[PDB]
């Protein structure tokens, strides 16, 4: 079981180049399986699922290989079941679902196995393939659907913000008999990018980054060349990364405008933040991160997927800080590791309350998720002495390169065997 | 979004009428689809989903008008399909679906969407409904049923209590061919109220208020006048605001036997509670309430629906309190919204840990939910300053001209844009 | 309500024989529905759930009597469904499920109800006998089972740990056609016990303990003589009672291999630890424990049903101990009854904190779970004053002849009226 053995303190300073991110990539290799001619997509980062999805691409018939970019030719797939073997690894593998049942008339996706920070259900994705169309049956641990004939688009109003279940209506609409719209779409820019390319392959959408969504259906979706966006909660990882350990950094390959309430966040905490067209820095001058309060929601709010990052942010800053999570309802996992290195938080119901130490001493601690991972490393460069985190594995499923990254800045990690 | 602007301390002291239970009124409202010569009801508050349940109630094909009692002909109901944009703000809407079934042979209602206070399934509907004959689909985030000739009735043993599957049931169970019985029966007051409905329009029930209800099954149903009882949570509330703010006050147009519990829970945190026929009065002296100890649980104990009163109130009162919540699982978000005006409250699993502080500094919080909104604007009456309760839409939905009845007791409420 | 009522300081010093494990007393029961000849099983404790086990055995039509070991002759069983009156009280009736199915085409079990510990849903146990074959379906609080002849066995992936969900499909595999292969199986002492009573019977069964369970299926299982390992959360728990009593015991009738995790966990909070082949001492010679960390999981790690009694050793030891508990998620509901006792615990997540003190004031608690009950009971034991735990049927369930066994060991409890 690798872990992460970390020893500080140690000042987080420098730069660091930015990555595709995980979360447009994720849908992204997925939507492919419409295209029917082949599909070069680049700036795709190096992450565990990535390479699961990869191979079940491939699994399903698709000519799969990449580098910087994956390319996919995706006109002779052929199988339109998962194996369970690559898709108990991970949950995104449920939009193969409607990718093969609206070009195909069935798929069979099993069921996302394994939580952590919440219950996770899909009944958004079943709910609207159903809608536009699919028959859909759970069955020996599986998503069975099927539609004879074309879906057929209709007005979907979704219930809950999903960025998912809106992946999966928005991919599955594009072809289509008519038009779908789809209200209370989720805003997030991996949303917007994912139709993005769906319209680089020659959809028909209009609306996305709004909350209505509309996708007429087409025939047939071609190929094309699309560069993923970057990354914004690496981004922002590496923005606390050097707010709480009192340094400056410059992001590069990023995009300012997917992270508007995490900047105004860390202006709050004290942060000295400039941006321009691709890059942002941030300038803590030596001080110590002040608390501030955190709600969060979906785009254009603050990310949930910062929210440990803000966390162990708040716990080093001056102050009470506190913060409610209101996305997903097991997302506090990262905060009792973080109190056996020394943090004052109370939780209650929702919020974690959040006393700012000082210093954080080192200690051994469990990932328990993929944000949890990389706050718990940032938290480790930071501490007194010797953090080991073990189970690292969840960090390399959305941080690529990252024992290089925050070395590059100056940081003092090691993997260490098992 | 209209908040509430609040500034205390403020001493809540006077008289209140009390309305019409919102949590009669809901039941009774739907159990109308039944009714086949019209239907006069009295005592209806003005709650936000007493509105959005006309709006349905028609939309069915009923010829609903209102004003201080609603009145709705339901001969001509022709649509059994509700629609998704009234089916969503409310929960109370699948009490629309046992009504279509046992009367029209179908009916169809969205699954209800937007949890706060748990998960919050409605498995004991859709079984209940399923055992005295109907054939329940789930599809497109929707309740199906129906049921080719009559229900029939049955001995359904519910597994555990719920009041309003329970109304299902007992709704659905009226037009049955024969004899339903339900064990473990919800005894709640609206349950009673409810069923007594019914039987002015000629059901045949007997037994609630007792675990064990009767329904011998008719042919059809008539029409006639149902006062609504007194709303007993609005009644709690109003006691609990003059409690914790050491006063005193005459609750009008109640009923104190649906009450027991939280009356003798007010005389342990030191209230001079009298009750006459219709009324109830309740005298601090002066006094600061003393901590109290409440674990919730069905009529007729400690009713959850008070558990968030009673949490401020220990959170001011004399002493450690501890309340254990048992029959919603996330019914605590109210603590940190206090916490953040001053309190002190640990939790632990189920239970809120309570130290009564003296004063609570006027705050900047959040409603989450309808009881957590009164709670927290309540403490604000009290607290030191100025509170701004967000979200104030919740209060809406159970309590008809609050901030009126709120500041005829002296309380320096306003309303503001958004 | 019976409750208990203990009287404390009292110092747990002695000797206790061990009981039939509760654990796998259970589902050997169950799998002798498949038995055709006699089943005679030893060593079967006197439990709550064996009573309702039996009681449903001979619903169903088998021919059952008992007294140190129960004897079942289970060819004439003829119903098979299971009334919901045995059913709701245990859990443990899904376990005739993969029986009645695998052995006569059919079977009906009630979808089990009343949660305590967390939400433990079944679907383990539909998906593998679907997997084999089955058609499940669920309607009117029942789990419909059927299969027009055998089974066929599959190659069965679990997708979590599942000490149920592996038994469900090692009996009804045994009756298949051909070869199971269960992966990633629960490897507990409890199914490696049940799959050697299965064998006794002939089935063909290999690998149990191992994460991959084999069954070739056979056409019919006879009868036999099996007696059952001992219970070793009885053994942990009476350790226990004797750790944090400053004591010292010895566990005749014991089985030492099953409890490593437990024993290392006591030899780290000081205690002195000697094992012979069926027998364990522990000695604390005097002393207080020390505070130990626990994180539960499956066997052969911490288990989980030690976690509420290491949570009371901790709040009586020396120092502060984590003990994160990942198995179940509502399994800290004994915390806030043994707060009202004295203890310092912060919950943060899944994790209690634990900040151990020298002695606990008697209290009145309430259990709220098995386990949860027997730590209420020795806390009381230990307390300064007077405990009652109120609810003391949960405890019922899992330790035969308690009070007796506790008194014998010096205790002062007394069951109560109600
Ligand atoms: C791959 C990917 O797009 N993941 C991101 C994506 O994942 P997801 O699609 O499940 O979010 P979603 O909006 O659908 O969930 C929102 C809320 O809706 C509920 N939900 C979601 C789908 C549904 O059918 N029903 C439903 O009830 C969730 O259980 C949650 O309580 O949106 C969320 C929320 O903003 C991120 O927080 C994820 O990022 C993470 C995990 F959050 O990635 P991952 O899936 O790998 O685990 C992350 O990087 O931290
Ligand atoms: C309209 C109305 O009758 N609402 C009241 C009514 O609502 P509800 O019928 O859902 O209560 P119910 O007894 O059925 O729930 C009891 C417990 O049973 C579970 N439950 C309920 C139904 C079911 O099919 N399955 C099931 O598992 C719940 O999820 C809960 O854990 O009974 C509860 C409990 O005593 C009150 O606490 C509600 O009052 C509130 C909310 F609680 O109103 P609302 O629905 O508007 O939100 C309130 O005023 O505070
Ligand atoms: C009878 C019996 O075998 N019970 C023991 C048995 O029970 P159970 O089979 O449900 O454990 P299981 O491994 O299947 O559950 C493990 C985890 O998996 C989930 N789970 C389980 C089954 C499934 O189909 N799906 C699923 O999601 C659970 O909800 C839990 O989160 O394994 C557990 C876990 O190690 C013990 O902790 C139980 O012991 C207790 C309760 F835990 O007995 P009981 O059932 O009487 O309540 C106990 O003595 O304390």
């Amino acid at each position: 079981m690798d872990k992460f053995r970390v020893q500080g303190p140690t000042k987080l300073q420098g730069e660091v180049t930015i990555s595709g991110a995980k979360n447009a990539a994720l849908p992204i290799l997925f939507a492919a399986l419409l295209a029917e001619e082949p599909v070069e997509i680049q700036n795709v980062p190096k992450l565990k699922d990535v390479d699961t999805s990869m191979k079940l691409l491939s699994q399903l018939g698709a000519k799969v290989e990449r580098n910087g970019s994956v390319h996919i030719d995706a006109r002779d797939v052929n199988v339109f079941c998962a194996p369970y073997d690559l898709v108990k690894t991970m949950r995104a593998s449920i939009w193969a679902l409607g990718p093969l049942v609206a070009r195909f008339g069935q798929g069979q996706v099993s069921l996302p196995g394994g939580a952590t920070i919440g219950a996770r259900p899909v009944d958004l994705h079943i709910s609207g393939l159903e809608q536009l169309g699919a028959t859909i049956k759970l069955e020996e641990g599986y998503v069975k659907a099927s539609v004879d004939g074309r879906l057929k688009g209709a007005h979907i109003v979704m219930d809950k913000v999903s960025v998912g279940a809106t992946v999966t209506i928005m991919c599955a609409a594009t072809l289509a008999e008519g038009t779908t719209i789809i209200e209370n779409a989720a805003r997030e820019p991996e949303i917007v990018d994912t139709a993005n390319f769906l319209i680089t392959l020659g959809a028909k959408i209009s609306g996305q980054g709004t909350d209505r969504i509309v996708i007429e259906g087409v025939e047939r979706l071609g190929g094309g060349v699309y560069r993923v966006l970057p990354d914004r909660i690496e981004t922002g990882t590496f923005l606390v990364a050097a707010a709480i350990s009192r340094g400056k950094i410059i992001c590069r390959n990023a995009q300012p405008d997917t992270l508007d309430a995490v900047l105004a966040k860390l202006r709050d905490a004290g942060a000295d933040i400039e941006v321009g067209e691709d890059w942002i820095s941030l300038d803590m001058h030596g001080k110590r991160p002040k608390a501030v309060n955190v709600r969060t929601a979906p785009h254009p709010a603050f990310p949930t997927d910062m929210q440990a990052q803000f966390t162990l942010l708040n716990l080093v800053a001056e102050g009470t800080g506190f913060i409610t999570e209101t996305v997903f309802e097991n997302r506090f996992m990262h905060v009792p590791e973080l109190s056996r290195m020394g943090a004052h938080a109370e939780i209650e119901s929702n919020t974690v309350i959040c006393h700012g130490v000082e210093k954080l001493s080192g200690a051994q601690v469990m990932a328990t998720d993929l944000r949890a991972s990389a706050s718990l490393v940032l938290a480790g460069c930071i501490a007194e002495g010797t953090t080991v985190v073990d189970r690292i594995y969840h960090i390399d499923r959305g941080y690529e390169r990252i024992e290089d990254k925050l070395r590059a800045l100056g940081a003092n990690i090691e993997r260490v065997k098992g």
